[PDB]
């Protein structure tokens, strides 16, 4: 069937660049066979983490599952220049060419607007949208009253997956939402019942539904130079320690809720 | 001689709006008189703030110092969508207006590449560059070796050429550029990796290190309301106190010393 799962939020930082390096892991070591395509056109960190693990397994010369990454141009910092048009032609390029060979496409979308980024969410079977546990990030999804402080209005955000479906709905046949919390933290429980509450008044209005969280985690972000993560660092030598325990934990809690079940261990 | 900051940072939620809304805040609060200019078109989170701030303080009635928050529209978010001219235009408008009514003028830029960013770059007496205390941030900064530092990277050349930019107004006054770490949280091995490079990157590229700020609820509790720790008096309290309002105005105070602001704590 070739599933297409679109990691998106306009807040830059949200995490989208992260869940989507661990998802992409985790379902290449559930037997599936995947391809990542990078739409932030200059930061590229997804495209980034898997030219680091590309040369690094080189150099040691193990052996890891690798996805099918793939690029619109030989040079997309520089495609960022070009007209959206041949930013568009390269997405179509590099989609088309990945319904092909792939069961899943992971698309890390970047943190702001962009053609290729609305056409992502048009062709997306799941939005897997990470956000940071704070009303900052929380005002790119709905609009909040400051004196009342009730919710409001849906958001600029909401809007364009709101829209990716009604773009969905030419092609007729239902797409999955979800929200959930990234980086948690230790205390925060006044601002973290603030926010659970208005985030569960957004999903009845705009139609999400919210996922676990991950927390605030070196072992998430402690890789990256090698291009690795925790699902490749398994006894399967190998010193495991409680974080990395409840680490894997959260990952897997999270694949299933995506209903990839299919997919954890 | 009116002094003019831009915080920037191409990465995604390196803590840009964060520490700008918190130094507008601060330096209200020394007496200087500040002009806010957001070009985060549509998300608009430092103009956000204010827009709250403003609300808030009419409701309740009480005083507080309000900067002078600047749109380059009537509606940024559909100005957002017209050409780079239209936007240069407006950011025009806005830069020339702050000149004349202000001493500071705080700019907070978006997390990716424009027109009016790389502007406001060439314009600038100080660079406040926050960033994660992580390799995927860093590499906005600079490209490391999956065995380590080799190269600038594209947010290091923005700010460059926003010198060369300068070296045509020949300002004596150089620019100072600062890079602080945002979001610190509680546990070394990486925290160290990071410090070296961040150290050799310095001497390449000629910014100096500042004082991080620690990941704290009370640093984004607040936006509902468009308040920060400043405002934190007897009769301004939306929010019950904590020991950690003390450590917070600590590292702010440090801060703004280290910004060579110290005339305003
Ligand atoms: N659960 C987590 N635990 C620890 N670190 C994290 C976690 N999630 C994200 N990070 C780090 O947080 C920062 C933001 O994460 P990214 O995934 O890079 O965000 P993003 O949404 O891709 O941002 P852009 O720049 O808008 S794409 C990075 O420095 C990551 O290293
Ligand atoms: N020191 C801090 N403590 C706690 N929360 C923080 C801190 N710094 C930033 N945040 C939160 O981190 C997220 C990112 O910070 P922002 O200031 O929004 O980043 P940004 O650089 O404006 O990112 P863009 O503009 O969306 S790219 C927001 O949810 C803030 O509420
Ligand atoms: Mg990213
Ligand atoms: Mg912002």
């Amino acid at each position: 069937e070739t599933r297409v799962i679109v990691v998106g939020n306009e807040k830059g930082g949200a995490g989208k660049s992260t869940i989507a390096v661990h998802l992409v892991t985790a379902l290449l070591y559930g037997g599936a066979k995947v391809a990542v395509i990078d739409l932030a056109l200059r930061q590229r960190t997804s495209a980034r983490f898997f030219e680091n693990r590309r040369a690094w397994l080189d150099n040691k010369k193990i052996e890891l599952p690798e996805p099918l990454a793939l690029n619109l141009s030989d040079n997309d910092v520089a495609l960022a220049e070009r007209p959206e048009e041949e930013q568009v032609a390269g997405f179509e390029a590099a989609f088309a060419r990945a319904m092909a060979e792939c069961d899943f496409i992971l698309i890390d979308t970047p943190g702001g607007d962009s053609a290729i980024t609305r056409m992502a969410h048009g062709r997306a079977d799941l939005v897997v949208t990470p956000m940071n546990d704070s009303f900052v990030d929380f005002d790119m999804l709905g609009t909040v009253d400051p004196v009342t402080l009730e919710l409001t209005k849906p958001s600029l955000y909401s809007l364009t997956v709101w829209e990716g479906r009604k773009q969905r709905a030419l092609s007729g046949q239902a797409m999955d939402w979800v929200v959930l919390r990234n980086r948690l933290a230790t205390t925060e429980a006044r601002n973290r019942k603030r926010l659970e509450d208005r985030l569960n008044a957004l999903a009845k209005r705009v139609g999400f539904r919210i996922g676990p969280g991950l927390r605030d985690r070196v072992i998430y972000r402690e890789l990256f130079p090698f291009g690795l993560t925790i699902a490749d660092l398994s006894p399967q030598p190998v010193p495991v320690s409680l974080q990395h325990l409840a680490a894997r934990q959260e990952l897997r809690a999270l694949m299933h809720s995506l209903g990839l079940s299919a997919y954890s261990g």
